[PDB]
């Protein structure tokens, strides 16, 4: 029966990573997958995390199953991060949070939930966007439409095109938004634009779904959440999928959360029970380690202070690389202006290099980037910057 | 959008745990969830596990993503346990293993794999069986059919009712088999019966799906895989969803595996690519901590030894309670023969109690068991045995 199966293509992202491991020539440079790297080019485990892990090793007395929705404290802490310590949504108990295996996992349970318990038939995602967004919703049988986002001429947010593009999104339609650090453009709406979108959203009857994979990598923890909070004060219902993979360096421990918000405590609880049924029929209950670490850090004032410092250093090193990248491009002889790179937020920068050029950099200079022209700025170091910039100039 | 969602009923197994946790009677007895407990009534972390976590804590340099199918060694180690060191399935490179979030996760990925890449429409599940088996498969769009299995009156396997029922399984249909320690009956087929089912399986043309959640709790590692190894040596294709939750006591770390077997190496690889695609659109990549622990224990001879020793102590402590349970029931005045409980395998026992009796046990004596009358022998200790048997006799 397996002879009739047609092979699946390779992940445009995850795929690339196996080729890099395959590449034999010395000097290779990996600017693909979005993982943080320090000056030495390594993806270390944070000190705050090693601390928490030692604490768990000393005090865990059992590995007994967690509830379907995971660690209680985990949910409370994420709700504060997202909505604010004294949020009204929290005080009125309008939100429930389920611990999931990564942000991907939060997007999937949200999708299974919507497919089986609502009349939602369509989800609108931006173009471009993280490739896996479409695969996640399709797996639940939801049709996925796309709206305009990037102005490739001005390297800015094409707001007028975005608004017009969404004119055909109906009441009951789900509309996906990147909380901050849009992947892959790096362009986020301003507070004013968010507020406008918030208003248009209510008037149109959309169900907002926020994907928050980089809280803290743009301006800061509180700042990066302004868009969402402007939506939260305007909406009755909304969903948010968050990930702690990047801001805690916990990638392989799959720590994330899916937060449900309804009009009142009674409705959200009723809806949440169904979200749990969807989880039960998927993986039954969430992996404890990663979430234990995060909850331990967010709850301890000493660990928390350390972690915040580590996130700040991660954020600043990336911005520093953005500057050094643009400067070195000039010094190496690039006539194309790359100034826009400094205005982008987060790990990824939309270089604007053509698929052809990307393939040339890979097979001819040993430099890897996603075929969309997206390049990981977090992967740039003082040591590979020159070789990197020199290659790009060559393909220009 | 959420106003009309109808609440979900509690999970027949997990729901119980929440009621038990809430019950204020100081003498409560939990015999529901299938979790192990030592002579003192606690669910400890194995010593082998604790040692591995220590190694991990002091040697992990990064938390970088694992890759869709997980830790490679992990995959190789589970294939030898399932098939045997020198299996031909391994040599001919006919099997592909993907690390999944628990056995439940292994069941869902397999279900999504089948429904999205083949013609499979129906799934055959023993009657009775683990309640969540239907939820998992129905969620992937697969229809679920049940086949006779248990002889109520004789408290045995109705091999005649079984084979007559399965005569209705058309070719291409999927038939679920519990590797060993059937849930909830505890009655497994003898090798002879496995032999038969295997040959009849190839004749009727079914795709065998094995749920292996208790390797090591019936007789032993090798002994427990006998039925599977018999199917293996005879079929061209089969799927095995296994769990490390129990035999490693890693319940909340979600450690499982989904193994695909095809006719040859090119076919399994082609089919395995779609499985990875199914995974990518679910949780992206598996949780590293628990699987890492399993991998390091199984790879280190000095740790393996300790682990097998610990597994044996658990299997033996459960046999001693099964006997003690039957002896005590007579002593406290039972007007019946529960001798049929010594023939059952694993952690559970199909007591014979009715829903109403199971209910009274909870309501009046604070003794918790599954409504189907399933009881966790592994939750019985020398200390709670007496109170426990008095309650049953009283409701008898
Ligand atoms: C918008 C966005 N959403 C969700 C996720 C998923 O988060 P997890 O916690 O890993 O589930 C990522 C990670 N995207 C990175 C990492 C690799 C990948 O998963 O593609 C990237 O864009 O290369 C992301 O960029
Ligand atoms: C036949 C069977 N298959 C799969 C699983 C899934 O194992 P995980 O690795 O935990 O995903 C269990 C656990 N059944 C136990 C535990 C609680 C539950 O999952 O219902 C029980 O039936 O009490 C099981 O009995």
């Amino acid at each position: 029966m397996f002879e009739n199966i047609t092979a699946a293509p390779a992940d445009p992202i995850l795929g690339l990573a196996d080729l890099f491991r395959a590449d034999e020539r010395p000097g290779k440079i990996n600017l693909g997958i979005g993982v943080y790297k320090d000056e030495t080019g390594k993806t270390p485990v944070l000190t705050s995390v090693k601390k928490a892990e030692q604490y768990l090793l000393e005090n865990e007395t059992t590995k007994n199953y967690l509830g379907i929705d995971g660690i209680p404290e985990f949910g409370r802490c994420t709700q504060e991060l997202l909505f604010g310590k004294g949020s009204a949504l929290i005080n009125d108990k309008r939100a429930r949070t389920a611990q999931t295996p990564g942000g991907t996992g939060a997007l999937r349970v949200a999708a299974d939930f919507l497919a089986k318990n609502t009349s939602v038939k369509r989800v609108w995602v931006s173009n471009p966007s993280w490739p896996n967004h479409k695969s996640v919703f399709n797996s639940a049988g939801l049709e996925v439409r796309e709206y305009a986002y990037y102005d490739a001429e001005n390297h800015t947010l094409d707001f007028d095109a975005l608004i017009n593009s969404l004119n055909e999104a109906q009441a009951g339609d789900v509309v996906l938004f990147h909380g901050c650090c849009h992947n892959p453009t790096g362009i986020d709406p301003t507070l004013e634009q968010w507020q406008t979108l918030a208003q248009l959203s209510v008037e149109k009857g959309w169900l907002p779904l926020f994907d928050f994979a980089y809280q803290g990598f743009a301006r800061g923890l509180e700042e990066d959440a302004e868009g969402l909070r402007a939506f939260a004060a305007m909406h009755k219902e909304l969903i948010v999928a968050s990930s702690y993979s990047k801001n805690f360096g916990l990638y392989n421990e799959r720590v994330g959360a899916c937060t449900l918000v309804a009009a009142d405590s009674e409705t959200v609880d009723r809806a949440f029970s169904q979200m749990k049924a969807a989880i039960r029929a998927n993986y039954s209950n969430p992996p404890a380690h990663g979430a234990s670490v995060v909850a331990t850090i967010l709850s301890n004032d000493a660990l928390r202070a350390i972690w915040e410092q580590e996130l700040t250093d991660m954020r600043q090193r990336i911005q520093r690389m953005r500057q050094l990248f643009v400067n070195t491009l000039q010094e190496k002889g690039a006539n194309r202006d790359f100034s826009f790179i400094i205005k982008q937020n987060g790990m990824f920068s939309f270089s604007g290099l053509t698929k052809e050029q990307v393939l040339r950099l890979r097979e001819e200079f040993g430099v890897y980037a996603v075929a969309s022209g997206r390049v990981n700025v977090a992967g740039m170091t003082p040591d590979n910057m020159a070789p990197l910039c020199e290659a790009i100039v060559a393909v220009l």
